[PDB]
C-alpha cells in the first residue's frame, strides 16, 4: 500500500491514483512575487470557540485530532469561502530534519512541519460526499518552524506516547484548536487537492503567511511516532510530506498586501 518509502512514497502513488498527475493537485510552491493581492477576499472568519475534541488516531500515515462534526461546532467560513465548513480533524505534516517536513513550500522554502485543519462544506452534508465536490473541503495550512516552543501544542505532543504506532487511538477531549493559531490570519488561496491518496480534487487551500513557532523538544517527540504497528520493525513516522505540484493552470491569490 502507499506511504512515503522509497518503494511507496509520492513518486509512486500515480499507479494506484491516476489523479496524481491532474490539473488541480496540492501540495504547491508559492512563489511570492506571483501570487496576486485580490482586493475582493474576506477576512477569514474561524469560530473554533465552541469546538469539540475527541479522540487522536495514529492512522499509519499522520495522527489525526478528531472533532464533534455533528452540529455547526467549530467551522471556518468567509475569505475565499461560499459557505460554512465544518472542522473534521486536523493533523500534521513533518520531516526527519529541520530544513524539510511542509508540503506546500514559500519560494522553495521548507518549513520544518506543516499543520492542516481539515473542514467540509455542510451543504453536502457528510464529509464522504463533500469530497466528491470540486467545493467539498476548506483546509487552513499552517507552516511550523523550530524556535520557540508552542504552549497549545504542548498538550498534543504529550498523548504521542499512547498512540505510538498504527491504529492506536486514545481520548482527546477538550482540546482547544485556536492554540495553534498565529497571530495574524492573512493567507494565501488557491484550489487542489488532498495531499493523501485518494488526492481528490474538492480542496479550497487556505495557506496561512505567518508560521507558528514551535521547540526542538516539541519536533523530537513527533518524530517518536511509528508508522508501524505494534509488534512490527519500527519505522519511525517522518518525513510524511507529499512534495509541491506542478501549478499548472492556477492563480494563487494573496488576501495582503
Ligand atoms: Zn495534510
Amino acid at each position: 500500500h502507499w506511504g512515503y518509502g522509497k518503494h511507496n512514497g509520492p513518486e509512486h502513488w500515480h499507479k494506484d491514483f491516476p489523479i496524481a498527475k491532474g490539473e488541480r493537485q496540492s501540495p504547491v510552491d508559492i512563489d511570492t512575487h506571483t501570487a496576486k493581492y485580490d482586493p475582493s477576499l474576506k477576512p477569514l472568519s474561524v469560530s473554533y470557540d465552541q469546538a469539540t475534541s475527541l479522540r487522536i488516531l495514529n492512522n499509519g500515515h499522520a495522527f489525526n485530532v478528531e472533532f464533534d462534526d455533528s452540529q455547526d461546532k467549530a467551522v471556518l467560513k468567509g475569505g475565499p469561502l461560499d459557505g460554512t465548513y465544518r472542522l473534521i480533524q486536523f493533523h500534521f505534516h513533518w520531516g526527519s530534519l529541520d530544513g524539510q517536513g511542509s508540503e506546500h513550500t514559500v519560494d522553495k522554502k521548507k518549513y520544518a512541519a506543516e499543520l492542516h485543519l481539515v473542514h467540509w462544506n455542510t451543504k453536502y452534508g457528510d464529509f464522504g460526499k463533500a469530497v466528491q465536490q470540486p467545493d467539498g473541503l476548506a483546509v487552513l495550512g499552517i507552516f511550523l518552524k523550530v524556535g520557540s516552543a508552542k504552549p497549545g501544542l504542548q498538550k498534543v505532543v504529550d498523548v504521542l506516547d499512547s498512540i505510538k504506532t498504527k491504529g492506536k487511538s486514545a481520548d482527546f477531549t477538550n482540546f482547544d484548536p485556536r492554540g495553534l493559531l498565529p497571530e495574524s490570519l492573512d493567507y494565501w488561496t488557491y484550489p487542489g487537492s488532498l495531499t493523501t491518496p485518494p488526492l481528490l480534487e474538492c480542496v479550497t487551500w487556505i495557506v496561512l503567511k505567518e508560521p507558528i513557532s514551535v521547540s526542538s523538544e516539541q519536533v523530537l517527540k513527533l518524530r517518536k511516532l511509528n508508522f508501524n504497528g505494534e509488534g512490527e520493525p519500527e519505522e519511525l513516522m517522518v518525513d510524511n510530506w507529499r512534495p509541491a505540484q506542478p501549478l499548472k493552470n492556477r492563480q494563487i491569490k494573496a488576501s495582503f498586501k
